């Protein structure tokens, strides 16, 4: 009988997830004319962010407008006043709505985000993913949905395009990259730290054991081995993918034009196959004294407590560690 069951539930991504988590495009989503798909992560992903290629750019920039190129804009909306909102606007806003008024920041930040639809389209799941930026207290609504633009026709050494890839780095570290499908209840079954002096294990006859099958990589700190795990994680969109038919010129055209499904739909993959589910290497043990990384597949079901651990999955925040170790699995001693 296992003590930690409960407690290692959030970390099952595979059903707390349930999508991909370096790449998150897990629900077919119709814009326009065409099927495209879009973040269904049910849990937040700490850290994330978008990196442009040869940018100086914030992918937090609203997209590009008129004059300016793709590459001068980001990927957020670009303004009823909805985005960037303040949680102080927010709480203003719903401050009638009882429901959005028990949500924590992030939940109501994408409970925002998530509710604009246009009335004039045949109701669509389709909804703008957010990104919560917690220093600034800010909500993001995304204009784009694509994660990854790394091909290599366009996007290889050879100023008119527009390359980006998914990425955990100090910039980001106060950002919550959130799906349309993001739990309201994230803070029970999901995680957010890193577990200090912890290692994840398996539970098996009663004691909890190693993983059995892991895949040790060098990592000098924490941030790293928590960017390994993410950069290895679940994935919706295989790596270089790219399409013939994309057209650099007619997408610039439709974003200049303000061409709202031609902008949603901008670098988004047309099957069922290619979602993850939450399936992939999303949990990391690293030992902060030999410098390793020991990635792998398979739930978790356990913790050890050793003090050169920590306990990291590709949702984690980069740097924040809950030193609890917690007392679960202490039993009652007698003095007799």
């Amino acid at each position: 009988s296992n003590p930690w069951k409960a407690f290692m539930e959030k970390y099952d991504l595979e059903r707390a997830h349930n999508s991909g988590i370096r790449i998150d495009l897990g629900e077919d989503a119709e814009v326009g004319n065409s099927k495209y798909r879009i973040p269904a992560g049910k849990c937040p992903v700490f850290g994330k962010g978008i990196v442009i290629e040869n940018s100086k750019v914030s992918f937090l920039t609203p997209v590009a407008t008129g004059a300016q190129r793709l590459k001068e804009g980001g990927f957020a909306f670009p303004n009823d006043h909805i985005s960037p909102i303040t949680i102080a606007n927010l709480k203003e806003r719903y401050k009638e709505n009882a429901d959005l008024m028990k949500l924590n920041d992030i939940a109501l930040c994408k409970t925002h985000a998530a509710s604009f639809v246009i009335a004039e389209d045949q109701n669509t799941n389709y909804r703008h993913p957010a990104v919560y930026d917690e220093k600034e207290k800010t909500c993001y609504m995304l204009y784009l949905s694509a994660q990854e633009n790394m091909g290599p026709r366009y996007c290889s050494p050879d100023d008119a395009m527009f390359c980006f890839k998914p990425d955990k780095n100090e910039k980001f570290d106060n950002l919550v990259y959130l799906s349309k499908n993001v739990r309201n209840d994230w803070e029970n079954k999901c995680p957010r730290k890193n577990l200090g002096n912890a290692k994840f294990g398996l539970w098996v006859d009663g004691n909890c054991e190693e993983i059995p099958y892991v895949n040790e990589v060098e990592a000098r700190s924490l941030r790293e081995c928590n960017r390994i795990v993410f950069e290895a994680s679940a994935s919706d969109q295989p790596r270089q993918y790219e399409e013939e038919l994309t057209d650099y010129e007619k997408i610039q055209e439709g974003f200049r034009q303000n061409n709202r499904d031609m902008i949603k739909s901008a670098f988004l993959p047309v099957s069922d196959n290619f979602k993850s589910k939450g399936r992939g290497y999303n949990w990391a043990n690293f030992d902060s004294v030999n410098n390793k990384c020991y990635i792998f597949n398979t739930k978790p079901t356990c913790l050890i407590n050793d003090k050169n651990f920590f306990a990291t999955t590709a949702l984690s925040h980069p740097q924040e560690v809950d030193n609890e170790f917690p007392g679960l699995e202490q039993k009652l001693i007698s003095e007799e």
